[PDB]
């Protein structure tokens, strides 16, 4: 995240850090006890709930999974189009006060331009930075949607550098208490605006489909 400010612990509550060999590459949150949601760009990695500092244990804060299943619904990697995973965690997270679900809009919910939102992660400050060890989080504004596209919501700051970088990729975008977006991409540099999130009220009749039908899928 860059233009941010570093968070307090649990600010965040429904925050995943994906991690690969115990490196943070992504973001992500808790929808379900079961599945954490994610940028299908991102993708034997792990998911972990409950973290503050990613190079301290943790112990009894951090929850960590195994992921046994993924899901994407038609997801473009040339067009960056539906960039939206679904990612079945091992087991059941348990809710605690550092481990929380965040809820989802309604299909084919809007937010306006100008609505005011936040986006927390792990990310870096600047294009290939170092990932920030602590939380940081933004207040973005939704911009116009000439400057967006259908697939998307985008964001933009008043300051001259904001918004998501490297490693807040399927971060959630969150505007009044709602997952709209999936941090996808952005282009230049970060936080130079706009930033690029899927638009999940495009996808919720499908992430239903997901969350009610547990398991790996055909085989
Ligand atoms: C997120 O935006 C909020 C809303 O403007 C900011 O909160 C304000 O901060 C200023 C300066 O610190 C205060 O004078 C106001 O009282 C605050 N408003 C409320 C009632 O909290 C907030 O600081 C922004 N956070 C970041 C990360 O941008
Ligand atoms: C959402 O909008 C699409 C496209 O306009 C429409 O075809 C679909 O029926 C709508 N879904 C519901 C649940 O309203
Ligand atoms: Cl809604």
């Amino acid at each position: 995240i860059v233009g941010g400010r570093k968070a307090r612990p649990r600010q965040f509550p429904f925050l995943a850090s994906i991690q690969n060999q115990g490196r943070h590459f992504c973001g992500g949150a808790l929808i379900h006890a079961r599945f954490v949601m994610t940028a299908a760009s991102c993708f034997v990695s792990t998911v972990v709930l409950g973290a503050y500092d990613l190079r301290r244990r943790e112990r009894q804060s951090r929850q960590t999974f195994s992921i046994s299943s993924m899901s994407e619904n038609g997801y473009d990697p040339q067009q960056n189009l539906n960039d939206l995973m679904l990612l079945q965690l091992d087991r059941e997270a348990n809710l605690t006060s550092s481990v929380t679900i965040l809820p989802l809009p309604l299909q084919n919910a809007t937010v306006e331009a100008g609505t005011r939102c936040q986006v927390a992660g792990w990310g870096s400050q600047r294009s290939g930075g170092r990932l920030s060890r602590f939380p940081r989080f933004v207040n973005v504004t939704v911009t116009p949607e000439d400057q967006c596209r259908p697939n998307n919501v985008c964001t933009g700051v008043l300051t001259r550098r904001g918004g998501i970088c490297n490693g807040d990729q399927g971060t959630p975008l969150v505007c009044e208490g709602l997952a709209h977006g999936v941090a996808s991409f952005s282009l230049g540099p970060c936080g130079r605006g706009p930033d690029f999130f899927t638009r999940v009220a495009l996808f919720r009749d499908w992430i239903d489909g997901v969350l009610n039908n547990p398991g790996p899928g055909p085989a």
